[PDB]
């Protein structure tokens, strides 16, 4: 390559395997989404939710091809992994399914930077820094907020509930 | 002092003391903010609500200070005492606590007026008149307000309650 | 926690240290600021930039504290320490004493990114780049440039310098 | 009368000696503007500083008078006395003459206070509160202010210190 510097087969290969955990995040996603527009489950705020949350996915994954390329690093696409589920329970069962997808992610920023800061990439870290680490942060929190909610509105009455967070949280 | 006419020294130091309360009651809805803000916790409209507050007492104790200058009294700042809790348990607790804390607050107030009518000092009395005893009525009156709307909605379903109060009033 | 991941207890109570220290600086700029309100002090343009400075050191507190509740740590408030003085003597006293104080806070930061990076923690190290360092060093060199003016302006009429350096820097 | 009710004779009384101080006031203010708009004097902003007080004094005069007449009293005029001096020295001279003249009214005010207070009528008080007592406070401070930066500027050069006021605060 003429313009690689300082950008190590390791980070090459551990910035394509992140391309394909924001792919396959995406794709889980749109999963939640349709799932959630089903006519026997009907709750669009979550629906909306989700199908949001697979656009910004598939925007992590264009970020990171984007910046392979500007490093001279070469694309390299696997087999996207269908969901983990086919059916995704309550809202609650899928905010869970959505927190433990998110930690797996942000998990794998925090390894791709300590592979950068042990291969002395500044520009990885920074790319990180920038458009990925207070992202996954801020989404974290929201979905701790919105299960804390979900929880409390269980009770005795769960579809009351289950309407309720979906009508004046997911507006 | 060349300005200091008709200002007792009784008068100043009540005044600094009543600094110290409102910059006390400023740091507690600070914290009382903050715990709704918790992800285990999640109820933005009292974490708005307690932030909010924490900015009018703030004010408060911004105004006694500008009128201790201009009648020539000097401010004498003391420790800030940590706020009575470090966390706040449910919305009614909450409520329950900050309506106490106005009516201490109120009480010191009504406490100068008594110092100030005592030393013949109508200034004093205009200044509390003009930001603080009305201003204080009408915030102890909406939080007797809120703590009956809670209080209804308790009943058999408390995080139901707890939700929809945060929801449908403190929007 | 459900959403704590990467956060250390040592940099959680580290963070409640660097908010109790921001908290005592908005303090100290309180006071720096009444005093030069006092009618035998009267230099306005003094009293407007501590009390900005007050109410920046506030943001800071703030800022913190939405961080340490989105990583699922937990706020813990202690006393605040009332300011060093009561009385602040001259503009130059007053700016010495804001530099040290600013290089204490600086220090306090450059601490909190020693801790961050031994503990391996980035979000927090991007934290502390986004909303302190650079803020932090800009406000180090506007107090040095205004304690440089200040010293050329005492020569043998420190009254007219005080004077000339309240109108025409701080205006 | 047909109209008056809870209105003191002595009210009455004090309420027209109030306005011929208020007058004499005005009348000192006018002698202290033109002085320094003397060729030989020539500090414009000190002449614009005391022909709004003869303005603001005046004004004080007209509102005592409507609510001698709101109320069913009768006003009564004196005549007004020269002012105490025909040349009024240095800036700093005539800001100390200016705050003794102040301190003067606000006595009577809190003398009219006492009368009004013993005669047990609360509307005269809330006419003192609503226009007389914060006024007379918010500027005996001001002109404070203005002696201690006079002072400050004396030191050695006093026609320096005098032009610079003029220039950079009465602008
Ligand atoms: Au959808
Ligand atoms: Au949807
Ligand atoms: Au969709
Ligand atoms: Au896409
Ligand atoms: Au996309
Ligand atoms: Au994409
Ligand atoms: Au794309
Ligand atoms: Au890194
Ligand atoms: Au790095
Ligand atoms: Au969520
Ligand atoms: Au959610
Ligand atoms: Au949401
Ligand atoms: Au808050
Ligand atoms: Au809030
Ligand atoms: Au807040
Ligand atoms: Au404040
Ligand atoms: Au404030
Ligand atoms: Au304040
Ligand atoms: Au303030
Ligand atoms: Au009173
Ligand atoms: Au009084
Ligand atoms: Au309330
Ligand atoms: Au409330
Ligand atoms: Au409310
Ligand atoms: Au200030
Ligand atoms: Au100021
Ligand atoms: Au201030
Ligand atoms: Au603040
Ligand atoms: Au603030
Ligand atoms: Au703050
Ligand atoms: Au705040
Ligand atoms: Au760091
Ligand atoms: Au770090
Ligand atoms: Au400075
Ligand atoms: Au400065
Ligand atoms: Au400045
Ligand atoms: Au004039
Ligand atoms: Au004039
Ligand atoms: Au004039
Ligand atoms: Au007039
Ligand atoms: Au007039
Ligand atoms: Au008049
Ligand atoms: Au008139
Ligand atoms: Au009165
Ligand atoms: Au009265
Ligand atoms: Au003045
Ligand atoms: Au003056
Ligand atoms: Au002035
Ligand atoms: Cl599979
Ligand atoms: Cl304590
Ligand atoms: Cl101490
Ligand atoms: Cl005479
Ligand atoms: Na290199
Ligand atoms: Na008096
Ligand atoms: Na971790
Ligand atoms: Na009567």
């Amino acid at each position: 390559s003429q313009i690689r510097q300082n950008y190590s087969t390791e980070v090459e290969a551990a910035v394509n395997r992140l391309v394909n955990l924001y792919l396959r995040a995406s794709y889980t996603y749109l999963s939640l989404g349709f799932y959630f527009d089903r006519d026997d489950v009907a709750l669009e705020g979550v629906c909306h939710f989700f199908c949001e949350l697979a656009c910004e996915k598939c925007e992590g994954a264009c970020r990171l091809l984007k910046m392979q390329n500007q490093r001279g690093g070469r694309a390299l696409f696997q087999d996207l992994q269908k969901p983990s589920q086919d059916e995704w329970g309550t809202t609650l069962d899928a905010m869970k399914a959505a927190i433990v997808l998110e930690k797996s992610l942000n998990q794998a920023l925090l390894d791709l930077h300590a592979l950068g800061s042990a291969q002395a990439d500044p520009h990885l870290c920074d790319f990180l820094e920038s458009h990925f680490l207070d992202e996954e942060v801020k989404l974290i929190k929201k979905m701790g907020d919105h299960l804390t909610n979900i929880q409390r509105l269980v009770g005795s009455q769960a579809g009351l509930g289950e309407y309720l967070f979906e009508r004046l949280t997911l507006k």
